């Protein structure tokens, strides 16, 4: 089943700075800023479309990981689309979760568009617990990096 959510938001950070921090340096910054995220390792690819990243996370001294795959990346349009699937840390009811993110310039800051598609096994609805856990983790990382760039 396909369950789609959108968020439109704003940042005082201009797009090039926000994209640099969230996408180009996101692998390096995230584990430094977020205690729960242990590491982000490129296991396949160059950093272009098809790159797979192993994202390792800790809860209550128990480690799990998920795989992060680049669907689209374009610095010029501030486009980053990626898919989360697989690994020990992935909710059993999910086939995959596909993110489409785009920034644009807005009065010296950014407009942010995120579209999230949860793909469930069979025709399962999306449990609110799974929706919330993925949203909180992905927004946590984004907001930590955004706050960091503002303080730099």
């Amino acid at each position: 089943g396909v369950h789609t959510f959108e968020e439109e938001s704003t940042s005082p950070v201009p797009p090039a700075k926000l994209f640099k921090a969230t996408v180009v340096d996101g692998d390096e910054l995230t584990p430094k800023l977020i205690p729960a995220i242990q590491s982000i390792e490129i296991v396949e690819g160059n950093g272009g479309p098809g790159t797979v990243k192993k994202v390792t996370a800790v809860e209550d001294g128990k480690t799990s990981y998920v795989l992060h795959k680049i669907d689209a990346i374009d610095e010029a349009t501030y486009t980053y689309d990626y898919t989360i699937s697989g690994g020990t840390g992935f909710q059993e009811i999910l086939e995959k979760v596909s993110f489409k993110t785009k920034l644009e310039a807005a009065d010296g800051g950014s407009k942010i568009k995120v579209s999230v598609t949860f793909h469930t096994k069979g025709d399962a609805p999306l449990p609110d617990e799974v929706h919330q856990d993925v949203k909180q983790k992905s927004q946590g990382i984004f907001k930590a990096i955004e706050g960091y760039v503002l303080s730099n």
